[PDB]
């Protein structure tokens, strides 16, 4: 059984030099963006105002074509620009500064990973981004910023060529995975450490990427709960730090001896 302390030692020793990271919506709850499924505050449990057939419909395409307003209203509330990265993001940014980060796979659309200053080449935005948009009819692409004013003004963005609804390049249920997701085949066999933070590991194939690392590779889960292959297909070098993601990240940072470097980092960036 490995401990959090053993992981920290591996990193300090550079026995782990190619960290791959998987994150989800739990890493952004501390920044004021709800996750999908936590009781009370989870997105799926507060969508009454939108009078949907069921909660998941607000991120499905066929509902979107029937009525795009509910999604765009929610998207106004979620639109990037003023939310800030938290310590979870800055710790990942610190892995990259210290040359330890192979790749950061994210399910979030909030953009906070980039905002924390991790360069785009190290990121795989597995569920897309607000940075670009696409006409849902004629497939003409647009910079995402060209729909921001419409969104902020409660209007449905329309294509100036064809008048079709223009949608940010967020991956809706059952839409195609983006092309950068295809990097998983190259990254996962090279990982020598896997960190998973703030995700329920419910969606496939994303969740399965946890099994795609070599079985000798330690998998460290920082999350409220024990989830996915860490719960159902455990391996002998798995470590779980359960509880608040920020407290978990801080504990790790302390064992690593990075407390003052983080403080200094979070100061400069903020
Ligand atoms: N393209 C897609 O697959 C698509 C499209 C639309 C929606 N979704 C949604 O994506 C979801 C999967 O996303 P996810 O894993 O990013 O989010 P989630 O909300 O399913 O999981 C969040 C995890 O973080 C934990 N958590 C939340 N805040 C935390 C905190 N402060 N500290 C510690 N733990 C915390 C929760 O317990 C949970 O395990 C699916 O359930 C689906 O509804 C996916
Ligand atoms: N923090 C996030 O970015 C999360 C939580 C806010 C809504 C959201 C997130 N991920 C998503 C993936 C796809 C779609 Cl359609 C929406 C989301
Ligand atoms: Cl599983
Ligand atoms: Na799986
Ligand atoms: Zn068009």
């Amino acid at each position: 059984k490995l401990s959090l302390q053993d992981v920290a030692e591996l990193i300090r020793a550079r026995a782990c030099q190619r960290v791959v990271v998987m994150v989800g919506a739990g890493i952004s709850t501390p920044s004021g963006i709800p996750d999908f499924r936590s009781p009370g505050s989870g997105l799926y449990s507060n969508l009454q105002q939108y009078d949907l057939p069921y909660p998941e419909a607000i991120f499905e395409l066929p509902f979107f074509f029937h009525n795009p307003k509910p999604f765009f209203t929610l998207a106004k509330e979620l639109y990037p620009g003023n939310y800030k990265p938290n310590v979870t993001h800055y710790f990942l940014r610190l892995l990259h500064d210290k040359g330890l980060l192979l790749r950061l796979y994210t399910q979030n659309i909030d953009g906070l990973e980039r905002v924390s200053g991790i360069p785009a080449s190290k990121l795989v935005e597995a569920h897309g981004t607000f940075a670009s948009a696409t006409c849902t009819v004629c497939q003409r692409p647009f910079p995402g910023e060209d729909i921001r004013a419409d969104v902020m003004a409660d209007r449905v963005p329309r294509c100036p060529v064809c008048t079709g609804v223009v949608k940010p390049d967020i991956v809706f249920f059952g839409e195609p995975l983006p092309q950068r997701f295809l990097l998983h085949v190259v990254d996962f066999p090279m990982a020598d450490l896997l960190l998973i933070l703030g995700t329920s590991l419910e969606v496939e194939p994303f969740a399965s990427l946890t099994e795609a690392v070599r079985s000798s590779v330690p998998r460290l889960l920082i999350n409220r709960d024990l989830v996915g292959p860490l719960a159902w297909h455990p391996r002998s070098r798995d470590v779980a730090q359960l509880g608040d993601v920020v407290h978990g990240v801080e504990s790790l940072v302390e064992l690593l001896g990075w407390t003052e470097e983080m403080r200094d980092l979070v100061q400069r960036e903020t």
